[PDB]
């Protein structure tokens, strides 16, 4: 019990904030949501041998356990407000939940994210993050509302994270400057809040790409009731893939490694202006079309 | 993933609720929470070998689950509105998941608790289920507040649910009118929700008891900086927990076992008559004095 005192309610990013009237220290916390915006609510679990190597550091573990369940707020176009985290541990390492807590730290304070409860429990090591943010009534960001010619976008390069687990597995070796940004989007994904915020009243549906980008376009052809065509042409590595893998084996990261947490997103022609200003890390990947499915065009048009 | 539309979508509990603008089926949840209350907010992890047996009923376990962790919003006056359900499969059990969600629907309905989201993964048996509940604010039932003169009750018979894990555990035997009331105490505990309202500007601090009554007497003498006697010949032992232990079995199952999701809550003496007649299973245990730590006291008054 000490050591959640000790680590988690004196973290810098358990401190008072704004929309919290009690955080850590009792049976529940309770939120003052803002008036006149809905809470949007996610829990996303990480399981050690599933979502993370064992024996990892847990520094970089607690970043992206709060990233990757924190993008699913950007995924609705919702401002961050807090969490709380269930902990699993198999045994109650003092200097192991340091890191840890120095890692949650750094990624709340960058996600603006309020650590305001949690559980604490023994077990196979795992943890459970709930995440919280605030989105205008009508404007949240929805996987039913694509309409054939709307543009088929993500919100940045694909296949990253993918590349950066060969190497967190050992299964590949690179060059350290090749190694360092690959790595940092698996263990420091950025959740794409700011593109969630300006796709506001523009997307027609959107979702984070964390299974992967062909499985998670089919959430929003099935939603919709639409066809989603994923042009292989416009699926460009970017630099930071690039610098570790070519051809194939790179087209194969960006369309089914998952762990991306950008957005994938459906959007009317007349925004396309609008949200390449706005954020020009987006790319065009694709076009939607009555119909029924996902299917991956080659440069002729031809299915694959 | 179509297994969780089939099971959980399709869950009694996941119907269109009050205050839910969104449940199941995109990246966040949304709630509308009511305007005028905070939000109590909770997470608790049950670990498969720590909080219930392998191999055990899905359709039982999934009660116990939602029951244990509604417990904390009964712990601070809340009143329920909804959950999610993080849920790690070692295997995707077609009948196995449908005991659970049927166990989750009949618990979900008693509780007034909307299912409006969660996550599946793969990995040792685990879930984590949050909870929110409503309550005005300066009206939660805090830790701090306790002072010395207050009656210390709870808000029912102790030690049940640890003479039911004897049972569960096949440690001990018993006939089956003496198993089914201790039995439905662990795996369906009945949060205190009505006592939780009624001690809305009453108790001076309350929580639930979940590690056990001594241990977690402690939270409330540490945050109101007091000290707690509980007087031995006031634990008197229920019909039910009598039916299988006697004496000091059944006090060190009172003191120790835990599990019993019943309040422990200090009282000024001037609101003992309304509590006793609003909840009359409530117990008065002991009383708060000035001073530190939970102390407790033999007939003669005589530490122990
Ligand atoms: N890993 C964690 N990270 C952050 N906060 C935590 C963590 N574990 C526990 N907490 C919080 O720290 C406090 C722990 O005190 P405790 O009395 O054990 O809470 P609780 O919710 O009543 N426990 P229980 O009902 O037995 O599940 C609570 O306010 C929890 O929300
Ligand atoms: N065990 C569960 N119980 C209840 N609802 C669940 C459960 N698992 C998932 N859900 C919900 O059902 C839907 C599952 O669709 P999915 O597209 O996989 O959601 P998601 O939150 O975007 N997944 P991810 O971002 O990969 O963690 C979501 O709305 C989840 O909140
Ligand atoms: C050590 C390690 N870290 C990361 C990965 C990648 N990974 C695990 S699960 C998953 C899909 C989303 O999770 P889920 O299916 O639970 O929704 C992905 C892309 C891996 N295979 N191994
Ligand atoms: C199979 C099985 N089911 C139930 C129990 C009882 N139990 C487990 S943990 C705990 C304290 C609260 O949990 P935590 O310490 O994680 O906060 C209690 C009372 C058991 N020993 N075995
Ligand atoms: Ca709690
Ligand atoms: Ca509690
Ligand atoms: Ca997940
Ligand atoms: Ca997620
Ligand atoms: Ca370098
Ligand atoms: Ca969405
Ligand atoms: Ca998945
Ligand atoms: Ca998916
Ligand atoms: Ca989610
Ligand atoms: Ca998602
Ligand atoms: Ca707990
Ligand atoms: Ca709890
Ligand atoms: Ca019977
Ligand atoms: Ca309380
Ligand atoms: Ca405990
Ligand atoms: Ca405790």
């Amino acid at each position: 019990f000490e050591l959640i005192r000790r680590f988690f309610a004196a973290a810098a990013c358990a401190a008072p904030a704004a929309d919290v009237a009690l955080g850590i220290g009792d049976d529940c916390a309770l939120l003052a949501p803002p008036a006149g915006e809905q809470l949007a609510v996610s829990t996303d679990t990480l399981v050690e041998g599933v979502h993370f190597p064992a024996g990892c550091d847990p520094f970089l573990l607690a970043q992206r356990a709060l990233a990757v369940s924190a993008s699913d707020l950007a995924a609705m176009g919702a401002a961050p407000l807090a969490f709380t985290l269930a902990l699993t541990l198999p045994q109650a390492d003092a200097e192991w939940l340091q890191g840890f807590a120095r890692g949650l730290d750094a990624m709340a304070r960058q996600c603006g994210l309020a650590l305001v409860g949690g559980d604490t429990t023994r077990g196979p090591l795992s943890m459970t993050l709930t995440v919280f943010g605030r989105v205008p009534a009508g404007q949240a960001l929805t996987r039913a509302g694509a309409r054939p010619g709307d543009l088929l976008c993500v919100g940045g390069p694909l296949g990253e994270a993918g590349a950066a687990l060969e190497l967190v597995l050992e299964r590949r070796s690179a060059p350290a400057e090749v190694a360092e940004p690959l790595l940092a989007r698996y263990w420091t994904p950025a959740p794409q809040f700011g593109l969630g915020l300006a796709l506001r009243g523009k997307a027609s549906a959107a979702l984070d790409i964390s299974d992967g980008l062909l499985a998670d376009c089919g959430h929003i052809a099935r939603a919709s009731g639409v066809a989603l065509l994923v042009e292989c042409q416009r699926l460009q590595a970017s630099a930071a893939l690039s610098g570790l893998l070519a051809g194939e084996e790179a087209l194969r990261q960006q369309l089914a490694a998952g762990d991306d947490y950008v957005l994938v997103f459906t959007l009317p022609p007349e925004y396309l202006g609008e949200i390449r200003a706005a954020w020009p890390a987006m790319a065009v990947i694709g076009r939607v079309e009555a119909g029924q499915g996902v299917h991956l065009l080659d440069a002729d048009g031809k299915e694959l």
